[PDB]
């Protein structure tokens, strides 16, 4: 596939190779804070990252992924809307060319500067490849980024980006603690949706935190120096790697909080 975020290969083209792009539970969506309803049936959200084992950072030509050892139950997400145990396998971000855009989800049509996706797969399906074939296969924890004060726990990510500037470059990224990327509050919205990149599989329980994290202008400027292209190819800055809001269709967004 040759999908990306340009005029010629961007989100409006994706449906030709990935017809589910026009499906019934696509992501991201706008979160209308007034029509999202408090659900008392939601159990407490459990983010258990104490034993998280990061291994590597990869520039995959669409974003950069911090990859985890998911060979055991070391870093898991449970509770909230979730049945059973979801294992952390990677995180990445989507971000803008300028501070006024970059998030995939929106909140009353507001766009944040960036959005962090912590990707977990349901352990009842045994591996990630099997889990993406199921409607409850994945849980993605989405966290908004606004530009303000630096996020101390982000800086180790920022400082390695120089070593993975281009598509296909990776670097060792051991002993990174993803708990440093969380906000104080775990208040969330949740809805059923999809991967936000091809293959756009309708396999995700979305859990979007209400409280954004603050990152510095200097931190997000370093995200924007990455390249979509490979080494020795024409430089295309890795910016505006976000899919816009998709139709909500027959879905309800539920709030964990009143
Ligand atoms: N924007 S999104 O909705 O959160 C979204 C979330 C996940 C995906 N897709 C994947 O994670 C597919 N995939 C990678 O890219 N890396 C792998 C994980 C790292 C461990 C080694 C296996 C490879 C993997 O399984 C696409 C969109
Ligand atoms: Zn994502």
């Amino acid at each position: 596939h040759h999908w990306g975020y340009g005029k010629h290969n961007g989100p409006e083209h994706w449906h030709k190779d990935f017809p589910i792009a026009k499906g019934e539970r696509q992501s991201p969506v706008d979160i209308d804070t007034h029509t999202a309803k408090y659900d008392p049936s939601l159990k407490p959200l459990s983010v258990s990252y104490d034993q998280a084992t990061s291994l590597r950072i990869l520039n995959n030509g669409h974003a950069f992924n911090v990859e985890f050892d998911d060979s055991q139950d070391k870093a898991v997400l449970k509770g909230g809307p979730l049945d059973g145990t979801y294992r952390l396998i990677q995180f990445h971000f989507h971000w803008g060319s300028l501070d006024g855009q970059g998030s995939e989800h929106t909140v009353d049509k507001k766009k944040y500067a960036a959005e962090l996706h912590l990707v977990h797969w349901n352990t009842k399906y045994g591996d990630f490849g099997k889990a993406v074939q199921q409607p409850d296969g994945l849980a993605v924890l989405g966290i908004f980024l606004k530009v303000g004060s630096a996020k101390p726990g982000l800086q180790k990510v920022v400082d390695v980006l120089d070593s993975i500037k281009t598509k296909g470059k990776s670097a060792d990224f051991t002993n990174f603690d993803p708990r440093g990327l969380l906000p104080e509050s775990l208040d969330y919205w949740t809805y059923p949706g999809s991967l936000t990149t091809p293959p756009l599989l309708e396999c995700v329980t979305w859990i979007v935190l209400k409280e954004p994290i603050s990152v510095s202008s200097e931190q997000v400027l370093k995200f924007r120096k990455l390249n979509f292209n490979g080494e020795g190819e024409p430089e295309e800055l890795m910016v505006d790697n976000w899919r816009p809001a998709q139709p909500l269709k027959n879905r309800q967004i539920k709030a964990s909080f009143k």
